[PDB]
């Protein structure tokens, strides 16, 4: 079966940066198309109970601020077993359990920018999409509890560059009309800013949706950082969404903020972010969306990373604004 | 909806650049794989009255002169919406309305070194495909008439590294057995050679069926550019077709031609190009057709751009023939 | 039509180097998906009794030791004709002749690091899928004997970068359960080392498949190699595999070698390449299989090429040994 | 050692019942003293390491709604050991682990009649204080978690009228700024409404306190209860409250609801409760606070126990408003 | 602070009723504990210049009479607030103006039976002690004059039965060693033998403490009440004592009388109570006092209340005498 | 001065009484605190030589059985004086004289059930603890002799509503380790099963101590009664209690019984009650003790009261055993 998301958003950006030609460059008006074509397919083996599953999944085909064309397998691309009783193993590139719940409800609607991958710590946060990564979800158990399970490679092990790894887990109650989400990961061997880094990461949050038509999710994000020279960092952050939803419309209001870093107790000035963005959305068709958007960012000022030299973050760019409607089609 | 277009050509190159190793390498025969998958799908919007269109078509799997594979969106890769009334409306990926005459007919068999990208001018003429741009196609007005229109970002823009952009405007007209064609494009902001340029672009072009079997078309192709130190650069090109069509055969006879450019009055002498080229058709069968096909381009002799530096030009590799055979299949 | 090949393995491997942070890096666990879809079909022309067929194969989609995504048309991706008469011509990008013959049998479980690219010669032993491409198939005339026969062109050359160039010839004449198989490829402008080459290689193997269960193969495989400055070079090397086969089980054990070299009569030290290789196999439906394998690999010692420089081979990353399991799906 | 809580409330209630007899009677000002003195001591053993400790804590002196005087030990009154790494455990009359969490935070300010007994629920949901108690409280473990769990008698079971039992268990975890509750408590043999009940209960919460004077707590509270005969009763709440303390001050806002009964799949038409409340408070001494206080209480409109006879609610006496001043001393 | 009033007093009664059952039963030897324990205190806020006060007194613990035990909080407890400019106010449970004038000094020696709950009228004539009051004492203006002032809740009222309240003042002016005393109390909405009563109070009365060491006291109580239906009723009594005091000791003369009754202007035969007391007092400590006192009482022959019914009044068990002895410690 | 006991017993207890309900109920674990707190004081009169005492002793907390809180003065709650002259004469409500001769030692441990308020006697056999009451306690004279002598009134009488009393002596020889005792009490004007009863009861014991380790106690108690028809009964008993010290341990083990009644000389049949029971008891510290002990209670078979209704008996509750350890702490 061929399986695709189709994903327009056409979206003007005003950026703020303190360099006029930057600003003009890197703001401006542009599409970011986030359409992907994909594969799946179940096999029940002759000599097998689980049921063999497998998938491929092609990137974005031309997202903003890049260019056209993406391969196969670019996005989840795996293959594994599924048994009812005891639930659905999978090899291959998947999303790590923690990141799923960083990414939805927690990213949405453009807060990403700030909480998927907007960090001022070192090491490695934690990980989004790894090629070479084993992971187990569990049943509903109870049709109320669930497990999710999973360990890989690194980002640079799996190019025969280092021995970097990682686990995580995380799982979800679902009491009645809410949902509580708790998450872990933990990376070990990370080669960074000249040392050594383990990352370990925890996540809770929470998720309700009410017959008044009110849906809301709010998390609370703790991040460490040990460096192999001794040095420790924590960073922790937080990401919460209201919205209310009348008829065909959800109106959305999000939030999201990483707080300021500190290294070695002390911490350092002006290294926070934060975000604010407004959603209105329009249920097309039972299988597509409109939607528009606002959102504003306030980034972080620096941070040296512990090589005498600065470290990356999503605000190393600057600051900007972005305006934007979009469609997303699902078949 | 899977779609293909099967694309084989195998086509032997004899160069004469004045260099015989050079020759050596950029000659000898190759295969041109041009063949492609897309995906494209129309949905009604239980919502909302205008059809939903998206397509995501592939890039050419194997060229000559390049390595194997492409990514799905390589080429024309959009949505959009369109209604009977106010015609058609697509984002993303599409031809310019000028760029669309320059291919068909005007760059085919074998005229595309020379009319389509084989220019001689400074900035950027005019943008074939490019991504970040909205495309309106117009209705058939009075079963005569139709407005081709498009605005979209550039080359650099669309990577936040300039403010690059465009628009551009074709129109044709139905006179019996001929068809009118015009087209403009204006490109800003376009960073080269050490300047900012604003290209204009400017094309007027006619096209004929008769019941007999003859058929050819005609196009001229005016240029102008100004470079931001207050320089100018003009230069005009043509390129017609003539091909008589009986039973199962189209014989073509196709000829185009850049003229010498002129920068800020004076002409710069042997800066012009042209090439000459004939192809037999066979229609194998009503979804494939089979081609043979020799061609002749004798490229200009070089100009230095306003960087005092070369500027390059489909020429700079030389002068060079090229027969060959090929086979297309459409499904 | 759409027909992946689904395919995952999991690979452990422990190098020895003589480097650690070489071992830590190049060694461990990976994920190796080597999943790929493609598209294939046929189409009988109107007007054209040969047979037309085309075919677009994608490549693997997270290999091991490699990033995510792959393009399409990166493996056998071509277009051809067939009949019943003359066999099957196909242009495009395939398979050589003896590459064929290098694959299957005699790289089966494992040994493709020793036999496949596994090399020590110099300019270019053979060719393992290569673009720009015409080859014949013929019949199995009298159901016992059939050639392959192909010409193209040279990987340099597909670029415009040069004129190297290939033709190859196999055949396989099938007496009763054993199969006797020879095979022949010879490169020519092979630019390498400062000089021009030309390899010659030839192939002999058999291969048998028993009702007892008892399956086994074995080639030598001869290469010849002539530099442009006179100097000669010579490699030899053979693969073997022995396989058992009870119920829905196979077992399997392969080797492989490479021997030393002899450059210009004089034979050089400690260049020999032996891989050892036992897997056990699943037969869990007609359409997939599970396996496990371990395998070893001793490379060699080290060769300066003709240029006073190193020369690349399976060895320059070392010794090293590999467990692992995989399955493999066909649709 | 004597201590005492002094505690004036001045409270003027206004009351729709829909008898106006009864609503003068109920409504109207008093003064609610919930003034209290207790005695504790804690004594070295000579031959124990555990510490003993020993609390008799008197009631209400002068509550409103009812009379003058009150005993000691009415409220937490028990004696104990504790140990430094263990913790310490009490026997007596204390707070079952649930009801601590349920009285604060979460019936804060002035939502009590509705969070805490403000029940539709038949059976026993939790406990308040119990007098024949074993209860055990962890130690902050990295001075970060901590577990509180306890075993007791149950109302009539201490009376030698029954055999009422029930057992919680709740923990806390200080994520930094966050702490988060969860809470379970279970009461087996109620004897109630002509029949023996069996309640599970359990509470999930937060709560924060940052920088900005933001404090915060939410609670969901999830109450079945089954029937011996069969039936089954199911009911939800949640209480939440806001609050910004600047200088010496502090407003708050809280809300409390009961969500409607569910009895045996079907639900009992308007049963749930609502309360809203605004709260002024100064920190008139480093050991006491004057405050100010109003409330809207919406209660239910009635529900039939198991016995064909009316359940008694916290809403049975009617919906009422209220508006207050207090103090509270704290020695 | 920690204070007690120890207080005993053994006391023979007898009485005579016309039953030698009650009166066997009600008289005898009994031993009156009026001891009580008690605790108050005062605070100076610091953000607030009025001192907060604060007292928690409990009940006689073994009443003559009555049952042991007696909670805290059963007498005076309240808090309250004092600045030296506007006087002291006090909130909870107190005595109100016109009560204390009728204990001291009006009550003692053992003319409470007959002053202070001796009443014979129907409704409420005032409040011996009641809870849910705001009571305000002014300073002494000018060194000579203190007013006395508050208003509560009824007693019905105070459980939430009904909607009682009332309020009363009193003033003290000190002439020389004469003190003038004046007060009035009110009651409101007195649910009582069917009907609904407001009582008023007047009090006038004057103390005298001379050098020679004479002192006397004497007042006059007129009491009126309404019923609902129209009824009127008026009471009137006085009571006075004398006491002469020489040493370590005084001597006193006590004399009180409630006087018949008026219904509707007409009066009501033989409702009139007095009470004659002598009592001798030794000041055996600065701390303690011994006293023996003898006092004869004569009570009211009956009267129905506005029920048809009989109503209750301090002599319903018949005309007493009591020889007692008893001692009274201030610590 | 203020002055704690802080006493608690966790018992468990189950009942044989021939309906299990009863059993269920009335059995089962339950906490049983003793805890008590108490004032006391001494103060010499300036004008006074015997020395002033007072003390007021709240009840127990939470007993078992019974519900929460208990005011001040259930317990000894008096006023006194004391000279070294003539020893401690006390008023108000304390233990009679033999009462504390049946508290100890022949109560303990748990034999009070049956020795204590434990009988099958009608009217009343003795007093525990009486208000209305004076008591001299005589001195130690010659350092060994001492007399315990009072009379009070009644139960009934002490609220009005009879004339029953009661006065008691005991007296002490110390004779070396032993100590004997003899004690007697009488009660008149006892008004029960419609008839008058004058009770008497005569108590001679033992009580030892020695150095060996071992002490031991034994009592043999006597009590008649007569009622005003003219009925006679008789009952007896007995108790008694040896233990053995070692270090900081005391074994304990008691007996105890009533015999069957005797009413006019018939004897009445299965009226005895008896009771045994063992103890462990650790001296922690000075002030405090841990001990456990378990008892078998065996209760008469029932007996109709002079009214033909029946009476009761600490049996009216059936047969049981009891398992406990408590805790026990001074001041
Ligand atoms: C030379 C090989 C090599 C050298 C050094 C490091 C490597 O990792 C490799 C490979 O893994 C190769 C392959 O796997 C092939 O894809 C490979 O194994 C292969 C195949 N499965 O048939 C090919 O034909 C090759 N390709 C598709 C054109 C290719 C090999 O050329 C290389
Ligand atoms: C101080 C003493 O004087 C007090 C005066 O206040 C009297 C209150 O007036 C009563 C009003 O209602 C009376 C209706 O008969
Ligand atoms: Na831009
Ligand atoms: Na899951
Ligand atoms: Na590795
Ligand atoms: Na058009
Ligand atoms: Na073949
Ligand atoms: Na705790
Ligand atoms: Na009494
Ligand atoms: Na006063
Ligand atoms: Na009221």
């Amino acid at each position: 079966e061929v399986y695709g998301i189709i994903a327009m958003q056409a979206a003007y950006r005003d950026y703020d940066s303190g360099d006029a030609k930057q600003d003009d460059n890197l703001g401006g008006m542009q599409l970011n198309n986030e359409s992907r074509i994909g594969f799946r397919g179940k096999k029940q083996f002759a000599n097998f109970e689980p049921t063999f599953i497998w998938q491929i999944e092609g990137g974005y085909v031309d997202p903003s601020f890049g260019g056209e064309g993406a391969g196969l397998g670019e996005r989840d691309t795996f293959v594994g077993f599924e048994s009812a009783s005891w639930g659905q193993v999978r090899l291959g590139r998947v999303l790590t359990p923690m990141y799923e719940l960083v990414d939805w409800p927690a990213s949405n609607p453009g807060l990403g920018d700030v909480y998927d991958w907007g960090g001022a710590i070192g090491g490695a946060k934690y990980q989004d999409r790894q090629s070479n990564t084993i992971r187990w979800d569990s049943p509903m158990y109870a049709d109320k509890f669930s497990i999710d399970a999973a360990v890989g490679a690194g980002d640079k092990a799996g190019l025969g560059a280092g021995d970097d790894y990682w686990g995580g887990i995380a799982a979800h109650y679902k009491l009645g009309p809410l949902q509580l989400d708790a998450a872990y990961e933990g990376n070990r061997n990370i080669e960074a800013e000249g040392q050594t880094w383990e990352n370990n990461t925890y996540l809770v949050g929470v998720q309700g949706w009410f017959e008044n038509g009110i849906s809301f999710f709010a998390q609370y994000k703790y991040m460490e950082a040990d460096a192999s020279n001794g040095v420790n960092e924590k960073q922790d952050a937080m990401s919460a969404g209201l919205m209310y939803t009348t008829g065909d419309w959800q109106y959305k209001l999000g939030y999201a903020a990483n707080f300021d870093l500190e290294r070695d107790g002390k911490t350092l000035s002006n290294t926070s972010d934060d975000v604010v963005s407004a959603q209105i959305m329009y249920f097309v068709d039972p299988s597509a969306v409109l939607y528009a958007r606002a959102r504003m960012n306030d980034f972080n000022e620096g941070l040296d990373g512990l090589d005498d030299a600065a470290r990356w973050t999503s605000g190393t760019n600057g600051d900007y604004n972005e305006y934007s409607v979009g469609v997303e089609y699902y078949f």
